[PDB]
């Protein structure tokens, strides 16, 4: 027993939701211990009801956000049970060594392993299923990703001395999938991940997504899931791309700091339209909310966002402000008058 | 008449000129007053005579650029006239609410509406029409986008208290286009807007332009409309892309300072190369010409740049400096006792 | 003799080794005379034997990376021998006129020029041949480009009044390929770059590379030719890519100090995880190695990494630190008293 700190077990929830944690924290470090558990299994993507072939952890694409603070220890539990037919890791962008922890955390079906990382880092970070070779990529696209969060134990800051603190949290993560279609121009069903291998392979080198979605599916964060707020309410959206660049953008908002990067030892941006994600990254935007509504939340391609599942909603309670946007006069027919070349 | 500020009525000009304005300004607020009217129209769009069914505010690719101050309000009257077949909207990404103005200026042909919205954001950003659904990237990449810029109230500065004014300003909106072709390749064409959409959004479906162009066509800003500038003069150059990511590069010259996300509450970055739009923004560059002669202004793929429409021209006068750069030997026979391996 | 300066020939290495150079230095502006000679070349570009008809500077993929020193002066011979078919050029996204120097240098086979231009900017750019229209981004893509550092005086600082001094340096030149395939899927072969030339265009226009290598092909640095450092040096790692954005990573590390935009006169961001470097651009990535071992260098589309050749490695001599990175049990079978969903 080298390591003489205190233990925390940690229980995640499933994305868009983060698990219980403190913004700035007096603790001393901490062994954060938290398990991911793979599961293989076929998954709806879309609102035609495509599926397809999916690899996760904890049954979710993205696999849950983890949160701890800079100088915590994380000992993670991955659990390979023997229903999955392939083996799979884990890969830490937050972590120091042995390919961020893949090389360390090759499990067979029927096997676990525990690896330990030093919290060295601050930022929100991909982590990601990466087994070597071509494995790499396709168990990436098949959805065995999702990210982890590294807080300042003072919390988040403006980069100018002044301390951020949000209301809520939420956790987009963006995937980009790859579903083989057939002459028709139908998707194509199999009943194994490896019987779909060779077909998605095919779609993967022409590197066009069929569908880019958020929480796993196209609408998965609309109607009855639109993510929930209030006026006033300053709101941290993480947003992460395992593999691809994305371009988050909220309709009828800004980021009022943005970090796109994602690593808060650097000061954000402020006052952002669209920000960038670059494929293997999360980055962090926060917002205070002004009005109420509806807002979409999409990446700034607006055929993925539209037209291959890229949108999200907030549904925001409160009192319209009229002084920041009013309607002067409603629609009209355009008077007579008028000359309008 | 709750708002008791006085309006100021601005005549829009065509890209890639600008309406006249103040950089720095000690009037209060004002309601400065903006009218647009949607055009849908064919339009050529390439050097080999290509058409297609545009969509566009004011008639142009990209519409009109708008400039106001921080606190303004802009008072728009967008105008959809009875001659056009399709329902319209503006989404003001400086705007804040409903979803930009998006939600409050849906107007059928016959019909306007008049929105206002506060400038409380500075910076260059995107507008563009958004109806709803898949309609909202086919509508953009019609050509219905253009930006506004907010300026602070004091003009331009370097982040480090040191004021920048600009002799020239020029808008470049870029337009990715999605042309149907035939079975032999041809470019196909349409008789209304309603026709195209089926073929078009098959091609949007793959995220592959089919042209990419500056001020609505191939060659447009460059031979007889090549951009004018002088030695000597700082140069603001405004970049819009409502869809998808450009690299902008003047070859010859730099971006001394750029605000390549495009928000002017964010110091510049100095001396780059190449800068980058995301997709759904707008970015401003300066640079104050050093050399006379031809300057190609590009979008840094240049496959996108030389072979799909993306190259505009400067044409700058004055005296060629040897020190910064000299022929030192004109092109010349390699020289017999030469060893070239 | 106008210019009245010491002249310093440099004789240049092949990447990704960089040639013999002094990071602060005390002397006085020089002029620093390089050769450039173009070779063009078939050459095999994937680990199944693909060839292609390369159009180079010096028979490398990237082009020797030159350095210099603000305020140096850069004269360039570029030779373009009797045994190319082709004429040539070369811009400098470094200097300033005459498109970079491209107007002042097209050489028919035979024949050499001599360009000289000031180092008035500093940070890593982009050079490549731009011969005019659409022969442009096919002698770029072809593998006509390379790099330039133009080192501050006193070296490189982190922007915060602190010196930083790199232990070795290497130069990652990333190349876009596109191979024409004939109707089954196969790659073809030419017997020159012009028999080449309409198949590669219309492979060019659809955006989609065949192939993503590092230093000319696929596997160039891995296995025997993977690059070497030590736990304790700091390493700068110079990347560029003429044509398309890329986004490195470096594979259990981070980049420490990070000029993604790739100019000296900015402050580096700290502790990225992946970073961006906009095509038509260079950047530099500073990492001080913590643990020993095998690292993986990707462009982080693993697609691209893992599939069309972007991958290369870091083989780290050291002690490993447990307090890091530790497998605190080993792969073993899951518990039978586990519950794992
Ligand atoms: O800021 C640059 C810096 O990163 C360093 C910090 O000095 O270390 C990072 O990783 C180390 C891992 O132990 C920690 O010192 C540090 O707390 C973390 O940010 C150096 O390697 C370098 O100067
Ligand atoms: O996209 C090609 C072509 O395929 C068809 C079926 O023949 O539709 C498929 O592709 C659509 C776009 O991805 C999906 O909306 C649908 O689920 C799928 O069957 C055609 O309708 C289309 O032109
Ligand atoms: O700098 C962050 C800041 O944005 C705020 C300014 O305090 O507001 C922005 O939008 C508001 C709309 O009224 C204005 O206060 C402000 O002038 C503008 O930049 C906050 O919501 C937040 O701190
Ligand atoms: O691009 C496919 C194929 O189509 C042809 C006509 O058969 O040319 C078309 O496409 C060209 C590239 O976009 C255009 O230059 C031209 O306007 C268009 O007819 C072929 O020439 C080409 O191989
Ligand atoms: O920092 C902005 C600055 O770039 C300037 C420097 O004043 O010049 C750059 O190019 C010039 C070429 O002579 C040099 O003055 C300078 O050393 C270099 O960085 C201006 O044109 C402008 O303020
Ligand atoms: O990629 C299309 C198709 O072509 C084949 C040969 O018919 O393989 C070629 O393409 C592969 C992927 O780029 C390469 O691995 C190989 O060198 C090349 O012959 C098929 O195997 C493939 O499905
Ligand atoms: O140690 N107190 O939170
Ligand atoms: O299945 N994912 O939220
Ligand atoms: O672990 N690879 O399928
Ligand atoms: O109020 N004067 O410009
Ligand atoms: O048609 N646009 O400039
Ligand atoms: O308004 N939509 O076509
Ligand atoms: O001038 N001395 O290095
Ligand atoms: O051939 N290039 O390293
Ligand atoms: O110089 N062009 O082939
Ligand atoms: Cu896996
Ligand atoms: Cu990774
Ligand atoms: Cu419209
Ligand atoms: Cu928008
Ligand atoms: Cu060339
Ligand atoms: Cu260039």
């Amino acid at each position: 027993d080298d390591l003489k700190l205190p233990r925390q077990r940690v229980d995640l929830v499933a994305p868009p939701f983060v698990h219980v944690h403190e913004q700035a924290t007096k603790q001393g470090p901490k062994i954060m211990e938290f398990k991911l558990v793979v599961q293989e299994k076929k998954m709806v993507i879309d609102e035609k009801g495509t599926t397809f072939q999916a690899m996760t952890f904890n049954g979710s694409m993205p696999g849950p956000l983890m949160v701890v603070h800079e100088g915590d220890y994380v000992e993670v539990t991955l659990v390979n049970p023997a229903t999955n037919t392939m083996p799979h890791n884990i890969d830490f962008h937050s972590a120091t060594g042995a390919l961020g922890g893949g090389a360390l955390t090759l499990i067979n079906p029927g096997e676990q392993v525990v690896l330990r990382w030093k919290a060295t880092r601050t930022g929100v970070f991909v982590y990601h299923c990466a087994p070597g070779g071509p494995m790499i990529p396709w168990h990436v696209v098949s959805g065995m990703n999702g990210a982890v969060m590294v807080l300042p134990r003072d919390g988040l800051n403006d980069g100018h001395g002044h301390s951020l603190r949000y209301d809520r949290i939420y956790y987009i993560g963006e995937q980009d999938l790859y579903v083989p279609r057939d002459e028709k121009g139908n998707f194509k069903s199999y009943d194994s991940p490896g019987e779909a291998y060779s077909d998605t392979e095919e779609v993967m080198r022409k590197l066009t997504p069929t569908h880019v979605v958020f929480n796993g599916k196209a609408g998965a964060l609309t109607g009855k899931n639109a993510l929930n707020a209030n006026v006033g309410e300053n709101v941290l959206i993480v947003h992460s791309q395992a593999n691809r660049d994305s371009r988050p953008h909220l309709i009828g908002g800004h980021g009022d700091y943005v970090w796109e990067t994602g690593k808060f030892s650097n000061a954000p941006e402020t006052g952002l339209e669209t920000w960038f994600i670059r494929g293997g990254s999360a980055g962090a935007a926060l917002y205070k909310f002004l009005q109420p509504g509806i807002y979409a939340y999409v990446t700034h391609n607006l055929i993925e966002a539209a037209n291959l599942g890229a949108t999200a909603h907030f549904k925001v309670e409160g009192k319209w402000n009229d002084d920041l946007m009013t309607q002067v006069k409603a629609p009209a027919d355009i008077p007579t008058g008028s000359t309008n070349e």
